[PDB]
């Protein structure tokens, strides 16, 4: 009843890049996380929750039938056919076990949502791969096949009659797939903090700027915080959460919080270029527990330094378990660049949120 759920299955390690032995999205990502959770004594304090395969109908909450059929067919393809198809998308690989593992990756999040919404667990973390936040209605993208958290949000709405879901994406990349799926939807609030650099950082989209606030019925319910300098630190994230994200979150009154919990913003990541201490994520996780009765589910997205990502997961897990907020190595003030970005996003979202009108 008062526990923290954890999902991990060996299938999460049974796919990898056949044609690039050094691809950063690899099985060692999750096995290293699991090893550190054990050596830190955190794994044994969690409630083990079994994974399950997403159903076709659940995938169709977000993805097209044509795309689901195509992805289902990759389990029977030759390596040459997998490479030919993978190259039709931006930055993906395929593997005979990718579809099977991707279905368990979605399902792991749904399993935690079930436990949390029925008050059987307080919160949970899925240690899943492949990641999801770049996947789109009809295409793979950015190492992702299915959009784990977008499916989970719509599942929570359909299965548990949740009205409002908050998705917080602290991966260093913009989860444009999530943004696109919910762009016109005021019932799912999407917040992303990400490296941008005027579009020079992948995925190079103007829609990743803070001027993209949602459209149609969804205006105000998409919040982008783009960083335009590398080297951001814990203080930059803490400031953004205290004065932008959490004021909006309390005004929105979500009934479930889903976190796209990537750790490629952590110190040492080979792709992210940021300097956030892993301990920062204990603090960010604590803040999110005050909303939605603490009904909080984290799911692994990116993070490609094996040690840094494990440390980030552990720091988040200590907070889910209710351990004391840890002292931070560098509790410095935010930098000028971060403050410019935060001010501009606040400016763009001001008309929609009373809690930002200060
Ligand atoms: C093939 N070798 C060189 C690895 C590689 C390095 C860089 C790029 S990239 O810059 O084009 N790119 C595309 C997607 C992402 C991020 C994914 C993510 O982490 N989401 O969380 C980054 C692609 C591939
Ligand atoms: N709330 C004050 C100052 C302010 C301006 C713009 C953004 C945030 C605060 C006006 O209105
Ligand atoms: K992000
Ligand atoms: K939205
Ligand atoms: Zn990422």
């Amino acid at each position: 009843a008062t526990g923290t759920g954890l999902v991990y299955v060996d299938a999460f390690t049974r796919f990898h890049c056949l044609w690039d032995a050094s691809h950063p999205e690899c099985p060692a990502r999750v096995s290293t996380v699991m090893e550190m959770l054990e050596t830190e004594g955190l794994l044994g304090r969690c409630v083990q929750v079994e994974a399950r395969a997403v159903t076709e109908d659940e995938l169709l909450l977000v993805h097209t039938k044509e795309y689901v059929e195509l992805m289902k067919s990759t389990q029977n393809m030759t390596e040459e056919e997998l490479k030919t198809l993978a190259e039709k998308y931006d930055s993906v690989y395929l593997h005979p076990g990718f579809f099977s593992s991707a279905c368990l990756s979605v399902g792991s999040v749904l399993q935690l949502v079930d436990k949390v919404m029925t008050s059987q667990l307080r919160n949970g973390f899925s240690i899943n791969r492949p990641p999801g936040h770049h996947a789109q209605a009809d295409k793979m993208n950015g190492f992702c096949m299915f959009n784990n958290l977008a499916i989970a949000a719509r599942y929570a709405q359909k299965r548990h009659r949740v009205q409002r879901v908050l998705i917080v994406d602290w991966d260093v990349h913009h989860g444009q797939g999530i943004q696109y799926i919910f762009e016109e939807d005021p019932s799912v609030l999407y917040f992303s903090v990400h490296r941008y650099e005027d579009g020079s950082f992948w995925p190079h989209l103007k829609e990743s700027d803070s001027s993209s606030v949602g459209s149609g019925a969804g205006q105000g319910y998409n919040i982008n915080l783009p960083w335009n300098k590398v080297g951001m630190e814990s203080g930059d994230y803490i400031t953004a959460f205290q004065q932008l994200l959490l004021p909006v979150a309390y005004e929105f009154q979500p009934q479930l919080v889903l976190v796209a919990a990537g750790f490629d913003a952590v110190i040492g990541d080979p792709l992210g270029g940021m300097q956030v201490s892993p301990e920062c994520f204990s603090i960010l996780t604590h803040m999110l527990k005050g909303v939605a009765q603490g009904r909080l589910v984290l799911a692994l997205e990116g993070g490609y330094n094996l040690q840094s990502t494990a440390e980030g997961v552990c720091a988040s897990m200590r907070s889910l378990l209710g351990d004391p907020c840890p002292h931070l190595p560098s509790s410095g003030a935010p930098c000028e660049s971060a403050l410019k970005s935060i001010s501009k996003t606040i400016s763009d979202l001001y008309p929609f949120w009373k809690s930002l009108q200060t």
